[PDB]
């Protein structure tokens, strides 16, 4: 096993996975690291067992298809795959906490939105659809460049967005286009 999280790269009380080598912090796992269960197979093991059970999920699909579909369990589980991929990025911490709004020039967003605020509402089962999760990440990004501007800072929103897309077109196999 690594010595280190996989999602903050540090060091710590890890828990250990039992089919790979990786390891987490217990609320770095998302969901958070089970009480018991021996042997313990983390995220990453459990969305590639979903591909080898059912190899074709991999061929491509259309980005309005796969938003329609209702979060049984094992889309519930890509989108956890998904956040955690987020959280992953060292430029997520800009994200993770709830944010607030006080800079000449600009007004804060209607609706405020952070990765923790979306981490919640997947362990409380709040989204129906997968639509509903991807709704509330582009949200934080856009949220973001519309406060920030012309400041440099708005980079930032474009740089985690980014990993939040490929992850995305990765995990639902998106269709490839040019
Ligand atoms: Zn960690
Ligand atoms: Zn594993
Ligand atoms: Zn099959």
């Amino acid at each position: 096993n690594s010595n280190i999280c996989e999602v903050c790269n540090k060091w710590g009380r890890l828990f250990c996975c039992d089919t790979c080598p990786r390891s987490f912090h217990e609320h770095c796992h998302i969901p958070s690291v089970e009480a018991n269960k021996n042997p313990w197979s983390c995220i990453f093991c459990r969305i590639k067992t979903i591909q080898e059970r059912c190899p074709e999920s991999q061929s491509g699909h259309q980005e309005s298809e796969v938003l329609m579909r209702q979060m049984l369990p094992e889309e519930q589980l890509k989108c956890e795959f998904l956040l955690l991929k987020v959280y992953c990025d060292s430029k997520s911490c800009f994200f993770a906490s709830e944010p607030y709004y006080n800079r000449e020039g600009s007004q804060g967003p209607q609706k405020p939105m952070w990765l923790n605020k979306v981490k919640t509402s997947l362990n409380e089962q709040m989204y129906t659809r997968v639509e509903g999760f991807v709704q509330d990440m582009r949200l934080i990004f856009h949220n973001h460049k519309e406060f920030y501007r012309e400041d440099k800072f708005t980079r930032l929103g474009i740089q985690v967005q980014d990993i939040f897309e490929k992850n995305f077109r990765n995990i639902f196999a998106i269709q490839e286009t040019s």
